[PDB]
């Protein structure tokens, strides 16, 4: 089966609504996808919808010698890590608690996939606050509603799919717990200090009333620090901060889903670190390829949470171990290139590349934003943000939309200023054919 | 980090509740896992919880020099296969569809975990009961219920903790839909035919009386076709036949879930083959590597089901192409060496010492049982259950219990006689040091 025969091939078994392009394993290499059907190279910004931390074959992966002798020991098998552990996980698990680890924050689990890794966490918030009543004389009944926002993605599991509100497509025609939602009150343009703060009032009120009138049946409040697939929303450090002291006012666990702001790409390990917010856990996914969760704060106050006591939380396999492999890998280039910092700078530049377009083109890209290499910018219409990603694609950059407005960049953190140019010339040569 | 450090390492993160070994991933070979500290053989009948086809490092893959560098190019990247074909992928996909395919299935999905494998086929259910209902004049707001089983494992995620019910600290605190659940007619030593007809008309009319007290809203039934976590309780095709056709008389789909029973391990590429009633959708994993959903009969009666509409059901990834890679190479050695009719003949043989054990020890070893390889024996008590189980671990042999009185045996398609002749001296070795 050739390049050419792949989407006749998976077109008989599945709905193939996928890019036009085969992908080329071999021949694709950082900030680059190769067609295997043309050899069309394709500037990517879009890194697996944020998954890939290096891009394509990383030279320092893909040249390690030693590394393809660990990476293929795991590849060959599929151990239930879950039971049965090996020097390979160990050496994965001690430099993630290195290099992303927070120390009031030592409890981890991993899992396959980023919406298991969110509901581990609601888990891990449902048995908490369930036995936290219990210990203060509230009915163990108690403690099973989940605080979200608008606008949230966490995924289209069993108990994601009643918080993820952004398209109605995700969600239609699928039972749901009745759990209560506030606004979001996110950045935007337009609206100073004074306005953004009666716009958080107004969440925060909304807050409150759920916590009043549902008492000791809210087991947590859960938020992505900047809302990713929503359109990246982002939200003043102020609003968590209030949200964290109102948690703790209602004996509630604050979580934050960092699978899509996670491990790098806003410039530190996680978003919550800029935030100044202590979360009590963090679900984590994409680029750490293992998905899992992180936990420690207040959850240590009820002894027998679902870290402490065996058989809980888990999974068959307990994530995948060639994942674990890759992942460590990835995580000490990393460490040991300073790529935090890297993209801290070169997510400075995207962000002054992206304010110059705005200044060029006043009306029409509009809300140029970012955080690190997290960045977009938003069209007058859908129509128009549409067309804009076709006018790219023919011009072989891959971008993603986001919400019904939205443009967003997710550039590996590898990723070049010269990359960065080109990518902004692509939208420069596109817009005067969008307008 | 030396194999000896290993779970004090774990342990700074983790709950470390599993084996007492350190899993050589170079050394185990077929049905032996190595421990890397002392370098004592195992004997594995656990497979990795019978998700491991082959064995550990199975020489057809070991030994392919053309297949490592396949394995490697997809193990070095983790492409998101939703958005992103390959040919591994397509290869991958046509294999399946050869080897394991049903022609009355044609509808493939994939995905990381064997829950959420189950859950798209939930969704896929929900969905379609919506839109026949719709279709017909019924209000589309219902069909949000799944009749279920007693003693069901399906997982433990936001909907399969709604359907598990097995131990009690799996779903404890965890809030849940209140679905329909009925009784589990399974097949009991000393119950002949019309006792059997009996049990069976007693779940029947529980499972009719659900369907004429929730009309409209019953999407679906779900079944393992041979309770595995709940304790290797089998079930006479009879049942499901008459379930197949209460089905199609109140129109809601019939799942089997074959995460444990899949893949060869009954001696067919599924049970359902066996049992001779067609199912609307199978949900797979474990030894298929990836997971995923077959859907097809009914489910085509609708046009702009989930299978026909583009993001209905999704995941970042759409599952992990190492383990398509791999799944593809498993299956073609399946396939190549005729293993289905291998685990017919050695699942006849085990069946056949267990049997042997049962005349031997009558008052202790209770309800020899199996399909295929997938075989089974109880104890009289939980004690003699677990003791049982450590008696086996001294003597090298390793067996996971099940329910409250079951030890079961899940050996590699690949065991031989004299394999499964050691696991038995152990079982006679250790048992009257039990009594
Ligand atoms: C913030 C967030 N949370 C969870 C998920 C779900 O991750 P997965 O697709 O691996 O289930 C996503 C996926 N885009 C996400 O963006
Ligand atoms: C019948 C069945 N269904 C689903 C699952 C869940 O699979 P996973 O652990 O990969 O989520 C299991 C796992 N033992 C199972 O046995």
């Amino acid at each position: 089966t050739t390049p050419d025969r792949v989407h006749e091939v998976l077109g008989r078994s599945m709905l193939v609504d996928g890019l036009d392009i085969v992908l080329d394993l071999t021949r694709s290499g950082g900030s680059y996808l190769v067609d295997a059907i043309t050899g069309r190279r394709y500037l990517d910004m879009f890194t697996f919808v944020a998954s890939s931390a290096l891009g394509m074959n990383p030279p320092a992966l893909v040249d390690d010698r030693e590394f393809h002798a660990e990476l293929m020991q795991a590849a060959l098998n599929k151990p239930s890590n879950s039971d049965v552990y090996s020097v390979a996980m160990a050496r994965f698990v001690e430099t993630f608690a290195r290099v992303l680890g927070d120390p009031a924050l030592p409890h981890l689990f991993f899992v396959e996939g980023g919406a298991l890794a969110v509901e581990n966490a609601l888990k891990a918030a449902f048995d908490w606050k369930s036995r936290h009543n219990q210990a203060h004389g509230i009915d163990p009944a108690l403690g099973t509603q989940v605080l979200h926002l608008r606008g949230a993605f966490h995924g289209r599991s069993g108990y994601t799919l009643s918080l993820t509100n952004t398209k109605p497509t995700i969600t239609a025609r699928f039972p749901k717990f009745d759990w209560p939602r506030i606004d979001a009150p996110y950045m935007r343009p337009g609206l100073d200090e004074p306005a953004m703060a009666a716009l958080e009032a107004e969440a925060l009120r909304q807050a409150r009333a759920a916590f009043e009138t549902r008492p000791h049946d809210i087991a947590c409040f859960v938020a992505e620090p900047i809302q990713g697939e929503g359109g990246d929303r982002h939200f003043r450090p102020e609003f968590f901060a209030a949200m964290r002291e109102l948690c703790d006012e209602f004996d509630a666990l604050l979580i934050f889903d960092e699978v899509q702001t996670g491990c790098g790409l806003t410039g530190t390990a996680w978003a919550y670190q800029q935030l100044d917010v202590a979360p009590d856990i963090v679900a984590f996914g994409k680029k750490t390829q293992v998905c899992g969760v992180m936990a420690g704060r207040r959850v240590d106050e009820v002894a027998d949470n679902v870290f402490a006591v065996p058989s809980r939380l888990n999974s068959t396999w307990g994530g995948n171990l060639t994942d674990m492999v890759r992942a460590r890998r990835i995580l000490e280039v990393i460490e040991a290139e300073g790529l935090f910092e890297r993209a801290v700078q070169h997510g400075k530049y995207l962000r002054a590349r992206l304010d110059e377009l705005a200044a060029d083109f006043p009306a029409v890209v509009l809300d140029p934003r970012g955080r690190g290499l997290m960045c977009a910018f938003s069209l007058p219409t859908t129509a128009d943000r549409d067309e804009l990603i076709r006018q790219l694609w023919q011009r072989a950059v891959i971008v993603l939309p986001a919400g019904a407005d939205t443009v967003r960049f997710r550039p590996p953190l590898t990723v070049s200023t010269a990359e960065i140019d080109a990518a902004i010339a692509a939208v420069r040569s596109a817009l005067p054919v969008v307008t």
